[PDB]
């Protein structure tokens, strides 16, 4: 019964390269709102929540451009926005009503700040901030997302239900940073995420310069297990897989972080173009604001695992316009000290075309789990943490502060 409600050409502002791009968007009755470079010829795959307009607020703005409408959604613990533009105000009204109608159709179905000690600002965003905190009672480390309540819910009662549910709805996968607490103030919504104390993966990789293929296989296997979970259970694309979002716990297992917030990019002055963060890890289809899916995360896996085994980023250049081209056009090269199994995996994961990318098919993660690089790996044992970590972080417990002291200056 899944059908198209409305379709046509729109102008979508880039999510990382913030410029207006002509896209053909499809609005469906299941809530999906997806744009393409060209209107597609053709479904069988399960829908992705990244494109859902369910439980979202629509806003009509004349800034930065007239006839602009925005779809703002809270997805898990991050407030995201998709900005669109049409030619006439009448055309905007038709889209907004349609989207709202679909969203309405899907509608039908004590922790306080005093308990935490402020430690350090982790990041700032448009709709809030993320800080490193320590629960006074236990001494545990947490990342607290502090978001503006206005941009999320209009009622305190609905926000309270959101706080209760997010904790219960919390996915229990060993390699994802769990949402531990959720509470609200008078004007702020707070998400308390667990913070690994085993050190950043960029820190560990920087010190030992390069990981062995065995050690990279371990980390890679745990990442695959996590991504498989998000895709098949939560039906969501992570889209943030990079070295900076990987940490180790006290035992040496991978933790994929959820500490990010949506920001306004930094204007460079180079043709006055705004860029959001750094693009070295971005998948080609994402960089071009094209249609994207689960294959994005496998590109991310390729990027991460490339750097672990090679000791450098797959694509790098000081100029962004050149860096874009390397990501979009240049073939990936490998060191001659890299084994054939590793090269096969990396080349497959770093395919330019997501439809041809390893794990890009309908079988998703299973295509990667069956790859010869992960031969011998018992994937049930990976999820159950039966695999012993090749590196044991120098910490006595979960409250050990070594990777929070002047030891990481090295
Ligand atoms: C340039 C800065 C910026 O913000 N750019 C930008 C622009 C537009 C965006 C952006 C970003 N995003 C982000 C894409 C990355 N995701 C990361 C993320 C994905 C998924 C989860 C997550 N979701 C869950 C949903 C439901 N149940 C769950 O259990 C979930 C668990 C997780 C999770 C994943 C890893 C670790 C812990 C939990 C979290 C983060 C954030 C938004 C974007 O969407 N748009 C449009």
């Amino acid at each position: 019964d899944v059908a198209i409600v409305k379709e046509g050409w729109l102008h979508k502002r880039g999510e990382y390269i913030k410029t207006w791009r002509p896209r053909y968007f499809l609005l469906k009755n299941d809530g999906t709102f997806i744009g393409y470079k060209e209107r597609p010829q053709d479904q069988r795959e399960a829908p992705l929540n990244n494109f859902s307009v369910a439980q979202c607020q629509l806003m009509k703005t004349e800034r930065p451009r007239p006839n602009t409408f925005i779809i703002r959604c809270l997805q898990w613990t991050t407030v995201i926005e998709r900005t669109f533009h049409v030619e006439t105000p009448e055309e905007r009204e038709e889209w907004t009503t349609a989207i709202q109608t679909v969203a309405d159709g899907l509608k039908k179905q004590r922790v306080t700040m005093n308990e935490f000690e402020y430690l350090k600002l982790l990041g700032k965003g448009t709709f809030g901030k993320v800080i490193l905190v320590k629960e006074k009672a236990t001494g545990r480390y947490y990342a607290m997302k502090i978001l503006k309540k206005e941009v999320i819910v209009a009622k305190d009662e609905v926000a309270h239900t959101l706080t209760e549910n997010r904790v219960l709805q919390n996915s229990r996968h060993p390699f994802l940073t769990a949402l531990k607490y959720s509470f609200q103030t008078h004007d702020r919504l707070c998400f308390v995420m667990e913070y690994a104390n085993g050190g950043e993966l960029f820190f560990h990789l920087s010190r030992e310069r390069v990981f062995s293929e065995d050690r990279a296989r371990f980390y890679g296997a745990e990442i695959v297990s996590a991504l498989d979970y998000l895709h098949s259970e939560k039906n969501v694309v992570y889209r943030d897989l990079k070295l900076e979002n990987l940490m180790l716990d006290k035992d040496g297992h991978i933790k994929i972080t959820d500490f990010g917030l949506c920001k306004e990019g930094i204007k460079d002055g180079a043709t006055m173009k705004t860029f959001c963060g750094t693009p070295e890890y971005l998948a080609p289809e994402v960089l071009e604001d094209n249609d994207y899916g689960r294959a994005v995360d496998w590109w991310g896996l390729g990027v991460v695992m490339y750097e672990m085994m090679c000791g450098r980023l797959p694509f790098y250049n000081q100029d962004h316009e050149k860096l874009f081209e390397l990501i979009l056009m240049e073939e990936i090269r490998f060191p001659r000290t890299l084994g054939p199994e590793a090269k096969s995996l990396l080349s497959g994961l770093l395919k330019k075309d997501p439809k041809q990318r390893l794990g890009g098919g309908s079988e998703d993660a299973k295509e990667i789990m069956q790859h010869r690089f992960f031969a011998g790996i018992v994937w049930q044992h990976v999820y159950e943490k039966k695999l012993s970590p090749p590196f044991k972080p120098q910490v006595t417990s979960e409250t050990d502060t070594r990777y929070f002291d002047e030891e990481f200056t090295a």
